[PDB]
């Protein structure tokens, strides 16, 4: 049965956060308001009166997945002697393994939230109380972007998409980090105008930032300023030097990062989204994370001003 017991909820809370637990909230509703994910969620009030989510993770999950990777790996090389994509196998061993332990995404929440505290565009729930596996945090509300993407004024699907592209370009000068992979899950519509963001599983590390060879090869790619295009893109490790690429490739690979660009508000859309080989993580990381961002703003038929954040936010681009 997908809902755990309670008597079991309330075991996983005893052996995380301790038999006295209780005492750390106003209330505690012992029905999960979701339940799928090898655990569920349950709404409560803290001491101060903080309306507070509690993620809890199901007793037996954590063996039983633990043993279920291996196996999907072996079963996976099986198939490897029969066809010769397993990045499959290395993806989700890598976003399954998160679960077995809370204090990981909680800790990226940690740190966004920390980096956005108070800010006018963006929120983040603060995490009350961290465990492997249970997790507190701030109950937050607000139109979720799926709901944006099927419905809604055009006004509200750009300022997400335009939230979105702030997060994308502005999170790694902010922190090193990245908000990562996302679907539209993750994020809402706050009623202040700011968007809240809610899910931090996939939060890629990004110290330095980016690279200004990014905002370069973009600059000198709407440029047409080949000459000065090329190195920087060899530099970037956009490409290898002694490496036969016609220039049309060359704008077949970037027009997915310059065409937004061109204009001062670019409305991306479905119809225009229809058209690593030794790379560096510095570049490889960020070029992932965008692709995710152009990805949910083409969903959202939004019209971004991608210019003007690229040129505030994005090394590199600003002309010299």
């Amino acid at each position: 049965a997908p809902p755990l017991p309670a008597a079991k909820v309330h075991r996983v809370l005893d052996a995380q956060l301790g038999t006295k637990w209780r005492d750390r909230f106003s209330s505690f509703d012992d029905k999960p308001v979701a339940s799928a994910s090898i655990g569920q969620v349950h709404k409560g009030i803290w001491s101060d009166g903080r309306e507070v989510a509690v993620k809890i993770q199901y007793p037996g999950a954590d063996e039983a997945l633990r043993a279920d990777l291996k196996t999907i790996q072996r079963l996976v090389g099986v198939f490897k002697q029969l066809a010769p994509i397993q990045g499959v196998v290395d993806e989700l061993t890598e976003r399954t393994e998160m679960e077995l332990d809370y204090r990981l995404e909680a800790d990226n929440q940690r740190a966004f939230a920390k980096a956005y505290r108070n800010d006018p565009h963006f929120a983040v729930p603060a995490i009350i109380a961290s465990a492997p596996k249970v997790v507190i945090s701030e109950w937050m509300e607000g139109i979720p972007m799926s709901v944006i993407i099927r419905e809604g004024t055009p006004e509200q699907r750009d300022l997400m998409g335009t939230r979105l592209t702030e997060l994308t370009f502005g999170a790694p000068a902010r922190l090193e980090m990245m908000h990562g992979d996302a679907h539209p899950g993750n994020f809402m519509l706050l009623p202040d105008g700011r968007m809240g963001v809610i899910d931090f599983g996939a939060v890629a590390p990004l110290p330095g930032g980016f690279p200004t060879s990014l905002g370069e090869t973009i600059r000198l790619a709407r440029d047409k300023n080949y000459d000065e295009l090329l190195p920087t893109m060899e530099r970037a490790g956009f490409l290898q030097k002694g490496q036969e690429v016609s220039i049309e490739e060359v704008e077949d690979m970037l027009r997915q990062y310059v065409d937004p660009i061109k204009v001062d508000v670019f409305h991306y859309n479905r119809k225009w989204l229809q058209k690593s080989l030794d790379l560096p993580a510095n570049l490889a990381i960020p070029l992932r994370v965008i692709a995710s961002t152009v990805a949910i703003c083409c969903q959202l038929d939004a019209h971004v001003p991608v210019k003007v954040i690229a040129t505030e936010l994005v090394p590199g681009f600003a002309e010299e």
